[PDB]
């Protein structure tokens, strides 16, 4: 027989049944897991390490022809710096710096922004090449960076500085390093060396950088930000689980008002899926932007570490753009069970929202 109207009608949606409601609920779990905390299939994970890599990729190709080590002193005075682009045992080669003209906007850079960019890329480096970059849901390993520069002072002095960096892969952190270098070169504009010669460097080459690369600084410091709120709505998301209903029977526990805050989750869920789902699309659209002009022919190009590599990529791109294209497409495959989540939750909001659930 009949209990109540609002018994006979909680029954009618759990049989829009419980089966069907869990098994939503299955799907925005697994796919919030997949997309938060896993790497191969995650685009979240691939379009960070994406931009992350493009950094990389973009000051091997084109960093070795920034002009640093002009005059902030008023003179010239002695800005003779060397940075080792080197691995933890020196296999590697060194640029140098203060070997003049003003260090301001638009003409060179400073040693003291030209340390910052080495000690970022170091970081970058080594935490992109031994620990990867770790799951946006986890709170990475530690990883020591080196970070080893001379310096020429008096006559006759030498100063040799190691420093060790004990830092993280986390996204946040790897994502900071990259700003710092993308930034630098974005607004401080430092001119192109002049001198096989890269076509950017010949029509290059005694401007400044950033009339060459306007488009590929944008798109890159872009990258950067979209990767920073992928990064964001990623850990908001992991905090916002819909739970599976329990008891369906038992219509005290599984009330209105528990259903309805149920589907309410299941809602800001999916909104937070789709929106992570559209900033890593919308880096790899810039990273497009970034690897189709100047840089076609040599970001993410490679060709041990002893090797002077610099004019090419070497960072990985390909590879990780072409994991970020696999699985942006499976998580577009999956947009039925998304769309059913959220007809179902829809639904249980307006069943819920008018008699015999409220007075009219």
């Amino acid at each position: 027989q009949k209990l109540s109207d609002t018994y006979e009608q909680l029954s009618r949606l759990l049989t829009t049944s419980a089966q069907a409601i869990n098994q939503a609920v299955n799907n925005l779990n697994e796919r919030a897991k997949t997309l938060a905390g896993g790497t191969t299939n995650s685009p979240a994970y691939q379009a960070t390490l994406l931009a992350l890599r493009s950094v990389l990729g973009l000051w091997n190709s084109m960093g070795y022809a920034v002009i640093c080590g002009g005059y902030t002193k008023s003179p010239g005075e002695n800005n003779q710096k060397d940075f080792h682009y080197t691995d933890e045992n020196g296999n590697g080669t060194t640029i140098n710096c203060g070997g003049t003209l003003k260090a301001d906007k638009n003409v060179s850079l400073s040693i003291e922004q030209y340390e910052k960019i080495h000690e970022a890329y170091q970081i970058l480096s080594k935490a992109l090449k031994q620990a990867g970059l770790a799951p946006l849901n986890s709170k990475g390993e530690k990883l020591e960076a080196h970070v080893t520069t001379s310096k020429y002072q008096q006559d006759n002095q030498t100063k040799t500085t190691t420093s060790v960096i004990d830092t993280t892969n986390d996204a946040q952190n790897l994502l900071t390093q990259a700003q710092t270098i993308v930034n630098t070169l974005k607004d401080y504009c430092p001119i192109l060396i002049a001198k096989n010669t890269p076509s950017w460097q010949t029509a290059g080459g005694g401007k400044n950088s950033c009339a060459t690369f306007g488009a590929e600084f944008s798109a890159a410091s872009d990258m950067i930000n979209n990767a920073q709120k992928i990064v964001q709505e990623t850990q908001q998301l992991s905090a916002n689980q819909p739970k599976n209903i329990t008891q369906p029977h038992n219509l005290n526990l599984n009330s209105p008002s528990s259903l309805t805050a149920l589907a309410q989750k299941m809602l800001k869920n999916a909104q937070s899926q789709a929106e992570i789902l559209k900033l890593a699309n919308q880096v790899e659209s810039d990273f497009n932007k970034l690897s189709s002009g100047h840089l076609k022919d040599y970001i993410g190009k490679c060709d041990q570490n002893q090797k002077n590599n610099w004019g090419n990529g070497c960072a990985g791109v390909e590879e990780t753009q072409s994991l970020l294209k696999t699985s942006a497409a499976d998580f577009n495959n999956q947009t039925p069970q998304i769309n059913q989540a959220q007809n179902l939750a829809n639904t249980l909001i307006q069943e819920l929202g008018n008699n015999p659930f409220r007075n009219m």
